């Protein structure tokens, strides 16, 4: 966990620095929902853009994708890292949530463009569901495996092993722990994760409403999330 590292970003600068752009780029449009839901509509759902306002660095060593009401509109953050990595890996994040208020969505995962994501984890903001560490096989999101994981506002760190036998998740690692959740390969219907040059890339992000974060009207904003490293080894 001390490296070296494939990739890592320590997240370190002064205050009000963007995040490097060698290693991340920035979210400029919230993805867009087909048949979108009340919260998902264009006028309901947070965006996203690429604003020192919305995604910067605290001076502390930490990114702050922060979520705040400008104009009538939210909007958030998230950057997503040009960085691919296979199978055989840790990926771990140190993370603080300061945005667990009615309509957020944070999350901290590993993406892939055609199938399969790791959500190793995040947080609902819609009132209903569940925060969760969870495995997805299917484009449609359709196929996975699931742990909710209860969330406080505290400093904690995120990891994610990533290998031919599957995927073990920690929270605070240390020396002999065990992880909260496991994930077998082949656990799900045409698991592409041990395909032969399947990758993944990492992914920090603040939504605000669409399904998953609901009616921030409830919620007290600006909120933000802190993430002082993601670490690759
Ligand atoms: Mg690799
Ligand atoms: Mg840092």
């Amino acid at each position: 966990q001390s490296g070296p590292y494939l990739f890592h970003d320590e997240f370190d600068g002064p205050a009000g620095s963007a995040p490097d752009s060698s290693k991340w780029t920035v979210a400029r449009a919230r993805e867009e929902m087909k048949d979108p839901t009340y919260w998902e509509r264009p006028e309901n759902v947070g965006q996203y853009r690429d604003d020192r306002q919305n995604v910067f660095l605290d001076g502390k060593s930490n990114l702050v994708i922060r979520a705040a009401k400008d104009g009538g509109t939210y909007y958030a953050g998230k950057i997503q890292s040009p960085w691919r990595g296979g199978i055989g890996h840790t990926w771990e994040a140190r993370i603080k949530f300061d945005c667990l208020t009615a309509g957020c969505w944070p999350a901290w995962w590993l993406g892939n463009q055609d199938r399969g994501e790791i959500d190793i984890i995040e947080w609902y903001g819609n009132g209903s569901w569940p925060s969760a560490t969870t495995v997805h096989a299917k484009a449609n999101g359709s196929e996975w495996k699931t742990r909710n994981v209860a969330l406080d506002s505290g400093w904690h760190t995120w990891r994610c092993q990533w290998d031919e036998t599957g995927m073990r998740f920690w929270q605070d690692y240390a020396e002999g722990a065990q992880p909260y959740f496991t994930v077998a390969a082949h656990s799900l219907p045409d698991w592409p994760f041990n395909d032969p040059g399947y990758t993944v890339f990492p992914v920090l992000n603040l939504a605000v409403a669409g399904s998953g974060g609901g009616d921030p009207r409830p919620g007290s904003y600006p909120a933000q999330m802190l993430v002082d490293w993601v670490r690759v080894w």
